[PDB]
C-alpha cells in the first residue's frame, strides 16, 4: 500500500541522452538510431529569439556547426534538418542503447515522465501532466531545452515531448517529437500568455478511487448524482467536464472498489462544495489531477 | 523555473536490479561486484513470519537454494551468509554494470529516491524521506521487498535503504544495506506501531526557500522570532526543533534570497498559525518537508 507520484525508470532513456551545441547555443538531443533530435533554437543566440526566422538562420549552419557530444564523445554530424520546431540532426552512428520507442503525441490530461537534462547530462526525473492549456508545469532551468518526456510500456519508450520554452509566467512549453507544440505556443520570445488550467476531473476522480484502495476513505458521502448535475458544479469550480468516455475508463477502478462511478463523483461534488476541512487525502490537502486512470491501475498492481 | 519532488536519474541502479527466489519466496535484490544483497525473510514462508528463527532457518538454506536472475539469466550462487536482516548472495560473476557505490546509513529528514521493483523488474522511481519515526511513506506492493533508496553524487550511488516491509498500518520500514533497520522494526509479523510522524522543519524551510526563488512570494510576513520563540510553535504543531545545526544549513539559501533564516521562520509560525487560508505554496496546500536544504539547491542549479 501507499500512493506516490512516480516516474518510470529513466534508464532507456538515459542512454539516449547527448548535448548539442551550436555556436554559443548549448542544450540537449535524443539520440534515437543515427538521428539526434533537439530543439531547432540551438540555432539561435538570445538576440535571435526575439524574431528568429528559422529557415534563414539555418541557412547558414552547416553540419559541422553541430556539435553532438554523448558522454565523453563526438559524434560526426552527417546530415540536418529541421521538421516543424525540432531539427533532426543525422549521425554516423547508431546508438547502441537505443531502446524500442514511439513517437506519441499526448491528449491533455494525460501524463509522462520528465527525464530532466543539462548538458547532454541527467539531472533527475518527475512525473506531469500535459495541462488542458496545453503547458506542463516542470522543473527546468536554463539549458534544460531538449529534456524528454515519456512513458514506457514493458520494454517500448513512448517519447510524447520535448522542452522548449518557458513562458513569462513560468509554466512550460514543448513540441512532440515531430517538433509540433503542444498548444498554441512558439519557439519565440513575445507575448504567449496561457488559458485556464482548468483541474483534469478523471484524474482527481481516479486518485480519489486511489485513495479508497489505499485506506483513505472519509471522503466517501451517502449520495449519488448524474453527470450534467456533476458537470454544473465541475465548471463552478473551473474542473473538466467529466464525459462518458470518462466514466467508462474508470470501470476498472470502479470494480475494484466497488464504489460507482456517479457515486465517487458526489463525492468529489462534496469535497468541492465544502473544502477538505484540513484533513488530508494520500497525504495532500487538494486534489491531485496529475494520475490518469491507468497509472492507479499500473501503480496498484505493480506493473513493470 | 518550477519545482518538482525529484528523483534521481534510476538507470545506474536499474542495471543492479535482480530477482532473488528461495523456496516460493521471490523478492528483489541488488547485485554490486559479486554480491546480491536481500532481505533475509526470502527464506521465509508466510507462516514463518509469524515467529522467524532466521539462523535456524537458515541452516536448512544451501546456496543452490538461492535462485538470482539477472535479466533472463541465472546467476550461479557460490557462497550464502547473513549479516544482520539481510542475506549477501556470492555469485560467481561480477556485475558488469556496477556504478561506482556506497552504502550509507541516513538519518530522519533526509531524502532518497526509491527504485520500486518486482521480480528483478523496474516498476517506477519516487522520492520521500526517512520520517523522523524511522518510517518511510513509499508505494510498495507485495513482492517489492529488496527494491532499494539512494542518492547520487555525480558518478557515486550511495544506497541507504532497502525495503523490507510494510506495517499493519500501511507505512513501511527497511534497512540500510549492513542490514540494520531503521528505527525499532523487525522483520516479524508481530505488533509494531509507529512513534509520532513529527514534520521536517529544516526541509519545510528549505522549501519556503524554493518558493521564494521560484517566485511564489505571498507568505512571507514583515515578522522575525528566535529560535527559542519558533521552537515553542514548532512544539506545538509537532514540528522538529529547528537547531542552529539546521540554522548553518540553510545559510546557502537565506544569502541566495536575501531573507534571514530566522525570518523564514517567523513565516513558517505565522503559516502554522493562520494557516494556509485556502491558498497554495508551489501547488501545495500543505507545507511540504521532503525536500532537503541540499535538495532545493541542487534542484534550483541544475546540478547533473
Ligand atoms: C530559461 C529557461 C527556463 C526553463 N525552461 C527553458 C528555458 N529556456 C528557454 O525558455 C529558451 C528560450 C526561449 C526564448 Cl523565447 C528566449 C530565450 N532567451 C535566452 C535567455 C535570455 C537566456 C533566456 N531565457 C530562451
Ligand atoms: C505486503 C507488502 C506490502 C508492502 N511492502 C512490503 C510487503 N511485504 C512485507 O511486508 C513482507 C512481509 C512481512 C511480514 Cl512481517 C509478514 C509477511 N507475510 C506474508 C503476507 C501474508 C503475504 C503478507 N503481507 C510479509
Amino acid at each position: 500500500s501507499g500512493f506516490r507520484k512516480m516516474a518510470f525508470p529513466s534508464g532507456k532513456v538515459e542512454g539516449c541522452m547527448v548535448q548539442v551545441t551550436c555556436g554559443t547555443t548549448t542544450l540537449n538531443g535524443l539520440w534515437l538510431d543515427d538521428v539526434v533530435y533537439c530543439p531547432r533554437h540551438v540555432i539561435c543566440t538570445s538576440e535571435d529569439m526575439l524574431n528568429p526566422n528559422y529557415e534563414d538562420l539555418l541557412i547558414r549552419k552547416s553540419n559541422h556547426n553541430f556539435l553532438v557530444q554523448a558522454g565523453n564523445v563526438q559524434l560526426r554530424v552527417i546530415g540536418h534538418s529541421m521538421q516543424n520546431c525540432v531539427l533532426k540532426l543525422k549521425v554516423d552512428t547508431a546508438n547502441p542503447k537505443t531502446p524500442k520507442y514511439k513517437f506519441v503525441r499526448i491528449q491533455p490530461g494525460q501524463t509522462f515522465s520528465v527525464l530532466a537534462c543539462y548538458n547532454g547530462s541527467p539531472s533527475g526525473v518527475y512525473q506531469c501532466a500535459m495541462r488542458p492549456n496545453f503547458t506542463i508545469k516542470g522543473s527546468f532551468l536554463n539549458g534544460s531545452c531538449g529534456s524528454v518526456g515519456f512513458n514506457i510500456d514493458y520494454d517500448c519508450v513512448s517519447f510524447c515531448y520535448m522542452h522548449h520554452m518557458e513562458l513569462p509566467t513560468g509554466v512550460h512549453a514543448g513540441t512532440d517529437l515531430e517538433g509540433n507544440f503542444y498548444g498554441p505556443f512558439v519557439d519565440r520570445q513575445t507575448a504567449q500568455a496561457a488559458g485556464t488550467d482548468t483541474t483534469i476531473t478523471v484524474n482527481v476522480l481516479a486518485w480519489l478511487y486511489a485513495a479508497v484502495i489505499n485506506g483513505d476513505r472519509w471522503f466517501l458521502n451517502r449520495f449519488t448524482t448524474t453527470l450534467n448535475d456533476f458537470n454544473l458544479v465541475a465548471m463552478k469550480y473551473n474542473y473538466e467536464p467529466l464525459t462518458q468516455d470518462h466514466v467508462d475508463i474508470l470501470g476498472p477502478l470502479s470494480a475494484q472498489t466497488g464504489i460507482a462511478v456517479l457515486d465517487m463523483c458526489a463525492s468529489l461534488k462534496e469535497l468541492l462544495q465544502n473544502g477538505m476541512n484540513g484533513r488530508t487525502i494520500l497525504g495532500s490537502a487538494l486534489l491531485e489531477d496529475e494520475f490518469t486512470p491507468f497509472d492507479v491501475v499500473r501503480q496498484c498492481s505493480g506493473v513493470t
